[PDB]
């Protein structure tokens, strides 16, 4: 497999001290099936560039401790000396012995000296700076700064910088590691608030100070240990799920197809929406008055629900259904009974707003969207629900609120409407071999390899590296609609849950006859 974070890494930086050309590792043609043409870095590319500039490379120093990336003969056949310099492993910075070896080698060799590790930043910069200080009489400050400016923030491991300053300067003056650019983490695993409608007063929060704060407060309100969206995740009903409806009290509601959003009400104009991607949106003119003091405003409140699109003919009106509440005025309402929290919603959220809605002090035609609560019923009447618009049903246990995956919150969906959000990675291939049968692939969060594949189409290349919602039918994933509001695909566990559902489904009649008797 190609190394991580390599596709987005620049191939080369600017020459350092007029002598050293820092590089990421080349990848030979053996990796062409994993690397698109625009991202390829064969050794021939480096030699051809140098030839185009009438520049010779005297020596190439390989710091990767491996021969699996490319063929050294591709370098040596061009008259470039190749040396594989083994460096200390276990993540430690190069030893004094490694630096002496590097200096002894390089002082033998106007022509450039190429230096590369897997990515071309930490080992490469460490050795280059060591040479600059020991042999060219640079200050370590100047060496580190110059390498940072040549290959962007050249050394980003803090212990590397600390050791460089310990060897060549004052360790107490070692700089902290630089903040990393966004491209570093694009391969580790949405700007549109609501898809299809444009919504006033709602503007995404990218301000670095307040973004982390809103996310942090939501984490702490939910008791969420990991990173990411803290809200409860329902799982698709299968023939082994439905038996849970007999084992404890449950409430049902129709599921409109909508966009999950927690709403944090932290102050006066502090109203924020959070989607599954952890993206934050600031809402301006939504007012949440305190029940007891109608002049005062709510703080430390956390909600949960969907944003749905209602159609009042000729125009589509946004609506935000509140279908749970996590915290209220710092009171852990989420630990109370689901009926207690439904009443908390109704009596402490909808009612104080609806008092000032008949006083003229609150104008609903000023507000960004309509705020309602989702009705819940007993399963008994769910049967009648099977006898605004809903694409399925949701079954809520009456227990306390739980973040993360909830095996006991059941989404039932008619089997033909099951869908999964994939990250589309299109990889044009030869396939048959005479006719180039190109085939795109699909990805899920938390799984490194592809979850499955898809057939490449001309209409499909349109959304590439994007997110696509796919229905399953005819033993193939089928594109149905692009998803503009997700920067992230479904989790591997969510995708496997959907597959478990489709291969062991619950038909409408079966759910009907389970509920009835
Ligand atoms: O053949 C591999 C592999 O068998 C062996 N290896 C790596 N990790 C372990 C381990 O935790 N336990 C055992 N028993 N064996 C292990 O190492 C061989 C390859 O060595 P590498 O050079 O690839 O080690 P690497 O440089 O990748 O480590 P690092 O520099 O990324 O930290």
């Amino acid at each position: 497999k190609i190394p991580p974070r390599w596709l987005n890494c620049p191939r080369r930086g600017q020459p350092v001290a007029g002598r050293f050309l820092p590089l990421k590792t080349m990848l030979g043609p053996r990796y062409d099936s994993q690397v698109a043409e625009e991202n390829r870095f064969h050794p021939s590319m480096l030699s051809n560039y140098l030839k185009s500039l009438k520049v010779k490379m005297g020596l190439l120093v390989d710091l990767t401790n491996t021969s699996r990336f490319y063929d050294r003969n591709d370098i040596e056949k061009e008259g470039i000396k190749y040396i594989k310099l083994q460096c200390k492993g276990h993540g430690e910075c190069p030893t004094t012995e490694n630096t002496e070896t590097f200096i002894r080698l390089c002082e033998r060799f106007p022509e450039l000296i190429g230096v590369h590790c897997t990515h071309g930043f930490n080992r490469t910069g460490f050795l280059i700076c060591a040479f600059l200080v020991e042999k060219m009489d640079w200050s370590i400050e100047a060496a580190v700064a110059t390498f940072a400016q040549a290959r962007p923030p050249g050394i980003y491991k803090g212990d590397y910088l600390k050791e460089l300053f310990r060897r060549y300067g004052d360790i107490e003056e070692a700089p902290p590691p630089p903040l990393l650019p966004d491209w570093c983490f694009e391969d580790d695993e949405g700007a549109i608030f609501l898809e299809g409608v444009t919504v006033k007063g709602v503007t995404q929060v990218t301000t670095q100070p307040k973004l982390g704060e809103v996310q942090q407060k939501c984490h702490q309100f939910c008791g969420w240990e990991g990173s990411g969206f803290p809200g409860a995740q329902p799982v698709s009903m299968d023939k082994q799920n439905i038996k849970l409806l007999d084992l404890k009290p449950y409430k049902v509601s129709w599921k409109a197809d909508g966009t999950r959003y927690m709403m944090l009400i932290d102050g006066t104009n502090e109203v924020f929406m959070i989607d599954r991607d952890n993206s934050v949106f600031h809402v301006s003119n939504l007012e949440f008055p305190f029940r007891k003091d109608l002049r005062m405003h709510l703080s430390n409140t956390l909600l949960d629900g969907e944003m749905i699109i209602d159609r009042v003919n000729g125009q589509a009106v946004p609506r935000y259904l509140i279908y749970d509440i996590i915290k209220f005025n710092s009171q852990p309402v989420g630990d109370c009974d689901f009926n207690v929290r439904l009443q908390c919603i109704e009596r402490e959220i909808i009612s104080p707003r609806h008092e000032k809605m008949k006083t003229g002090l609150i104008d609903k035609t000023q507000e960004p969207f309509s705020v309602r609560n989702k009705p819940f019923f007993d399963i008994c009447t769910s049967r009648k629900l099977l006898e605004h618009e809903m694409d399925g049903l949701i079954f809520q246990p009456t227990g306390k609120y739980k973040p993360g995956r909830c095996d006991d919150i059941l989404k039932w969906k008619p089997p033909s409407l099951n869908s999964v959000d994939f990250r589309l990675k299109i990889t044009r291939m030869g396939g048959e071999g005479l006719l180039p049968q190109n085939v795109g692939l699909l990805y899920v969060g938390g799984y490194e390899r592809p979850f499955a594949q898809i057939k490449v189409t001309k209409e499909l290349k349109q959304y590439d590296n994007k997110i696509i919602e796919c229905k399953f039918e005819n033993n193939s994933w089928v594109f149905m609609r692009q998803r503009t509001d997700k920067s992230f695909p479904n989790a591997y566990n969510t995708a496997m849950a959907v597959c478990n559902s489709i291969s062991n489904p619950v038909t409408k009649e079966m759910l009907f006859e389970f509920i009835d008797r």
